[PDB]
DNA sequence: TGGGACTTTTTGA
DNA sequence: TTCAAAAAGTCCCA
């Protein structure tokens, strides 16, 4: 028997990293391909419909299409005599199965000419006369005028973010795919739209994509399109598990249909242990039914713009917290992203760097990283930011410009606002407002394994890897920073935030304002005790010679208080 | 070479 | 004028 994943693996090894990233050339492993193909084609009635059109618009070398060929050959061979009796007796013979499949059943598209030729040769070599016409298109699937729809669509689209995509192509996507593609969206949104649009009535689509669109702000329109145009049959969420070897992406498998049905429920399989060697096991189907995965059902008609895919216990937990809390962080706080210098090496220096003797302390700010943020407090800053925006006189401070900032001048000149003349070559790209940072505030890392909200007492500045917020004046008498960090750092709120948080990679969640500011908060009779416990924790943490042991006990007591307050 | 600590600036709006 | 989102992440080693 043939190894359908050998020539494709060799072609993958031939390419380098840049050409892979520019076109998203990362082929799917055999276990996922087997699961998707057998999920779509296990129950096909080949006698009822012996002309199923099965498409992969990103076929590549044909990881999906060769397995599809094998499944189709078995299907036809098992019912050849029934097909012979029901239809033309001379057309339906075993020796004619091959020519039939390639003529009517397998369709592939890809921009990669060499991959198309390799797949064509692989399809031809499935059998050892007239040259059979193989339905392989070398084209941009997002520009191709498709002349007919398809019974089944399987595959893996390219993933290209908003930085790696060309300007003109992005303009085309915004003009023609505006239903799913805006702002910081991804190309696989457009591939989702194209797959849905050319799926026949009653057809089935099943693809593996990144999982980020399930929760991300950019995926809202795509989620609406999917919810309103297809019936989502199944969502397999791998969370931070590594499905693609040596690839830093988080994957989900999605199966949907356009069948006219009153059924509106979705099977959701969510992995429970992200430390799993998926390729070690024989099938994905056995893994889904094991204890490594949990299964629940979600009513698609009950999906809002946010898809909250949790089991009944977590849904009850989330609903209790939502109903009890009358305020959100957005209601009471002002949030902002950190400084974006545009070139950190030019403006960020070690606080022991000798070059800081050239810079007057009026221009120097304390600089912290995401790892400097712990629970309730921030580590002492190790770095200084040169707030070069306040260097108005270019004639003076020429030592600073020539010996520190100018060492990267060329790179500083390639920033967007310098090319347009908005910024001077030595200025910060996005210097924000100094007064927002130089005050008591709360800071949290932009990516973390857990809630880490700290009170900043030292007017620390930061890059965009740290987000900040401060309480509005009108809400200062109702909420204090100590109480806020007390409740936000609790295990209750850790779980509550992770209910809807954007899962990025293994043990990493996105902590961005678009979801952090939606966290709801409460105040009740337990306010004083929670605030007092938080202040005790802060006092213990700030002592130079101290042990963190009692902090855990205080945290347990505070978690008990919060659970009592929220009735969970 | 797979697992863990850590996270820049480009970009549309 | 100036906000904030975005992992086919990056990068190192035992
Ligand atoms: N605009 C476009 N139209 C069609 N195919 C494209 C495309 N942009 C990228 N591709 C192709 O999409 C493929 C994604 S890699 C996945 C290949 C295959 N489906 C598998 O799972 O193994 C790449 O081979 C790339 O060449």
């Amino acid at each position: 028997s043939q190894d359908n994943f050998l020539l494709s693996k060799e072609y993958e090894n031939s390419l380098d990293v840049d050409t892979k990233k520019a076109s998203g050339i990362y082929y799917t492993p055999k276990i996922i391909v087997d699961y998707i193909v057998k999920k779509t084609l296990k129950n096909h009635d080949i006698i009822k419909n012996p002309y199923p059109r099965i498409l992969d618009i990103s076929c590549g070398c044909g990881n999906f299409l060769l397995e599809v060929y094998d499944i189709l050959y078995d299907l036809f061979e098992e019912n050849i005599y029934e097909l012979k009796k029901k239809y033309d007796e001379n057309y339906w013979t075993v020796d004619n199965i091959h020519r039939h499949i390639l003529n009517y059943c397998i369709y592939g598209a890809d921009i990669d000419e060499k991959a198309i030729s390799i797949l064509k040769d692989s399809l031809t070599n499935k059998k050892v006369e007239s040259d059979i016409k193989i339905n392989l298109f070398c084209c941009d699937s997002l520009k191709k005028k498709w002349r007919y729809k398809f019974d089944y669509i399987v595959g893996n689209p390219p993933y290209i973010g908003h930085k790696k995509l060309e300007k003109k192509y992005k303009k085309f996507l915004l003009e023609k795919y505006s239903e799913v593609y805006k702002d910081k969206a991804d190309l696989y949104f457009c591939f989702y739209k194209k797959i849905i649009d050319i799926l026949k009535q009653g057809g089935i689509g099943s693809v593996i994509t990144p999982r980020y669109f399930l929760e991300s702000l950019s995926g809202k329109d795509l989620r609406e399109y999917i919810k309103s145009n297809v019936n989502v049959q199944e969502i397999v969420d791998f969370l931070g598990a590594n499905i693609f070897k040596n690839i830093g992406v988080s994957s989900c498998i999605l199966t949907f249909d356009k069948k006219k049905t009153k059924e509106t429920y979705i099977d959701v399989f969510k992995i429970k242990n992200e430390d799993i060697c998926i390729n070690k096991f024989e099938t994905l189907e056995e893994l889904l039914k094991s204890s490594k995965f949990e299964h629940f059902n979600i009513n698609q008609r009950l999906l809002s713009d946010e898809w909250i895919l949790v089991n009944k216990d977590d849904e009850t937990f989330y609903n209790k917290i939502q109903e009890k809390c009358k305020y959100s962080l957005e209601d009471i706080a002002i949030s902002f992203q950190g400084i974006i210098t545009g070139c950190d090496k030019a403006f960020i220096l070690s606080k022991d760097d000798v070059k800081l003797n050239l810079v007057d302390d009026k221009f120097l700010k304390c600089w912290i990283k995401s790892k400097n943020i712990n629970k309730y407090i921030v580590d002492k800053s190790e770095y200084r930011l040169i707030y070069s925006n306040d260097i108005d006189n270019e004639n003076t401070n020429k030592r600073i410009l020539d010996e520190i900032i100018g060492l990267y001048k060329t790179k500083l000149e390639n920033r967007r606002e310098c090319k347009s003349g908005i910024r001077k070559w030595y200025e910060l790209q996005w210097g924000r407002e100094k007064l927002f940072f130089e005050r008591k505030k709360i800071m949290y890392p932009y990516k973390s394994n857990e809630n880490r909200f700290a009170i900043d007492y030292d007017n620390n500045f930061s890059s965009a890897d740290v987000y900040s917020f401060f309480i509005k004046e009108e809400y200062l008498d109702k909420f204090s920073y100590e109480y806020l960090v007390g409740i936000l750092n609790s295990s209750v709120y850790d779980k509550y935030f992770k209910i809807t948080a954007k899962k990025m990679s293994k043990n990493i969640y996105d902590y961005y304002p678009n979801k952090v500011m939606k966290i709801r908060i409460f105040r009740d009779n337990n306010y004083e005790e929670i605030e007092n416990l938080s202040k005790q924790i802060i006092s213990i943490l700030l002592n130079k010679s101290i042990d963190k042991g009692k902090v855990e006990k205080l945290q347990i007591k505070m978690d008990n208080l919060i659970m009592d307050s929220l009735g969970i």
